[PDB]
RNA sequence: GCUCAUUCCAUCUCUUAUGUUCGCCUUAGUGCCUCAUAAACUCCGGAAUGACGCAGAGGGUGCUUAUCGUCCACUGACAGUCGCUU
């Protein structure tokens, strides 16, 4: 089960008629009679399409997971909520329509905008699949919304921090690649140049020098930034590159100490030191 | 510490010249009065930090003799220094009555070009070339010095063979669903547009320009002879060459030296 | 004689500002600290005109009273007019990649983004003291520019003097009405034929259409409707503001709607120098 | 610059017939005049711009291609420590 919902004007009734490609594009139902209807496309076995809005919501949410509550196992629900820009928002409403709740409340454009968003907000809150509209023109939005929908594989997008050495050459299978040389090199020590990237003398070493953190922490706060908006796109391994030359002293302690943080944030990782790796 | 400060005819583009100072991190305090200085570098001491200043016909005393005075009177720690510029009187038009109001103000000016610390012709200049003039002036100069090389790559075609630092640039916005944009190509104003508009293509712009910032002092020691960065689309010809295009020309403003490289178009 | 402020959110088009006010002639100051300023007042003095200063997050202290007993420095009673600029989040973003340095705030600020949302409060100390808040987030590059030549070319001396006037049909219209409004659609006493000579003005014509509904909710929609034109009396350029709404005769029913406004907005605390002066001549 | 459709500033002014009912008069007058059905013109205290020419005045036009979006993994290179030898 589809369900499309978001503030008015972000573009819902494209996404409806992309939807009806997809699966059952009906709109404008009160909530409550949904489950009796999955309960009928139970006899279509077909996958279906749920529109709600400022005017489909019952301004209640309590009856919304209500609705939630009842729902029929045939089907499992899915919260895709388009958004965008006040501005931007009312440029694509201004297209001939009426934001039915600005009726009696006469709210300025903006106004009743703000009053919704609050107002559908609920479900925003476990709203489980975003995506912004926030200047995709209406011909711009129809084939953005075509590359996403298709989720085959909503299961994860596992990290895979791969720490290679230049020396053989960047690893097929990375999609970014961070040199890291100019870091302080172990090396100039002959006592720590024989141990491994493992070996925690090393990991001492570079913790003795504060730019490893700098740069280990920059580095988070880099991806970090630019990662969500690739967890959503149908991916199946995103991975990053981690080299030295040697790629048995610096990249082995950056892909740890990485995989670690992102660990923590509950993006399952994988280690691969690619040269220690028995080939 | 320094209080570098700036002179030369309107319209020679001193502006610039701050600009750039700025971008060394030289703060600045443009077109202040010319009698404040002292106490200002006071409390830049108490910034610990060097910065600059310009002046102008403005900024010009009657009898700089005070100017000088003050100039006496401003805290050794901040050294100052003097650059004067010169063009061609209609080199300057471009960039900008006409004849006299500046010959008179020239004679204002007479006095700094004397006490001038360094005097440039601008007249052929340019950004780049105030750029990498005032790197070596101030910065001084190393024979250690980079070329960043910007290439945009397909991940058909492969990674470079030769790349320090590669970025992904599948996430944002493509310029592939407007079916009148995927023959033209990154370099067709149509598709700079297209992102242009888009702002995420900007926040990525600038994020990543923010993260070689930060980590290119390092790499210029130790004597590197060559920093790729890659950036790679699916195809290479949409998204990856605008940017690669785009970030080169900020660097290329803080005036390292460039080259771009639009790997999948040179094929044919 | 006057000394003008410059601010506003981080790459807000403030540029542009100092770009028009050195074009319009207010001496040309960028991004001075704070505390000497007043010591230029006192050298402006001098010079016998007006001036022009930035303050941003550059120039942004962190302590708030530092600009504040600052302003009280200024001498000469220079009129403190402060100015201000604004713009959305994603047009500031849009604007401030014009190959410009960082955000002053990076100091491990995470993102653009959040260094600018940060700097709204950071400068909301400014919005305090604010004689416009002229928005940017419409204006381009080189437009944007143009817009801002129009503003500030204005006397505040001439605040906005409200009026109303209820008018007959049956001689004409102001002709230097602002915004205009038929409303003999609402009911009518004409029903009641003592009232159909008596004045409009009268208590008891004013019960007699109070009596009706219809009209108190097209009183609240019209003056809430009318709230929605506060920029455009931000940007007065007009000495007085003019209303026009016209019965027939003007003295049947418009009066008491026009009064009823007058009452509205002298509520809001509106300059209201109302006439309606088509009734007695 | 010259001179002008322009721009944004200019202080600037009135009407016939429609039927009707109530406020009032002429004493019929078809009215003085509230309500009320439609039809019907103008006009100088600023600051920009385009319109020619002053002044510079030395390739174009139409339509035939572009297949390149996602996604999944064999992977490469002759130019100090020591683990060594004969």
């Amino acid at each position: 089960l589809m369900i499309v919902s978001g503030r008015s004007g972000s573009g819902k009734s494209v996404a409806l008629r992309a939807l009806e490609d997809m699966g059952y594009c009906v709109d404008n139902l009160p909530v409550v009679l949904l489950p009796d209807l999955a309960r009928t496309l139970a006899d279509r076995e077909i996958s279906a399409a749920v529109s709600i809005d400022v005017r489909n919501m019952p301004e209640s949410p309590e009856i919304f997971e209500q609705a939630m509550s009842n729902l029929p196992d045939a089907f499992s629900p899915q919260l895709l909520f388009l958004d965008a820009d006040r501005n931007t928002l009312i440029r694509r409403y201004s297209d001939t329509r009426r934001l039915h709740p600005l009726s009696s409340k006469n709210l300025s454009l903006e106004s009743a905008i703000d009053k919704e968003s609050d107002l559908l907000e609920p479900l925003r809150s476990r709203a489980d699949l975003i995506v912004d509209t926030s200047e995709m023109s209406v011909h711009e939005l129809a084939e953005m919304l075509r590359t996403r929908l298709l989720g085959k594989r909503e299961r994860e997008l596992t990290m895979v921090f791969e720490s290679f050495g230049f020396k053989h050459g960047i690893p097929i299978d990375a999609d970014y690649v961070f040199d890291v040389r100019f870091l302080p090199n172990p090396h100039w020590d002959p006592k720590l140049r024989p141990m491994t990237g493992l070996d925690k003398p090393v990991a001492a070493f570079l913790d003795r020098h504060t730019e490893v953190h700098n740069f280990i922490y920059q580095t988070r706060s880099y991806l970090e930034l630019w990662l969500p908006m690739l967890e959503t796109n149908n991916r199946s391994y995103l991975t990053v590159a981690i080299g030295c030359t040697g790629g048995k002293h610096r990249s082995v302690y950056i892909a740890e100490q990485l995989a670690d943080y992102f660990r923590s944030r509950g993006k399952n990782v994988q280690s691969r030191h690619r040269t220690l790796e028995k080939r």
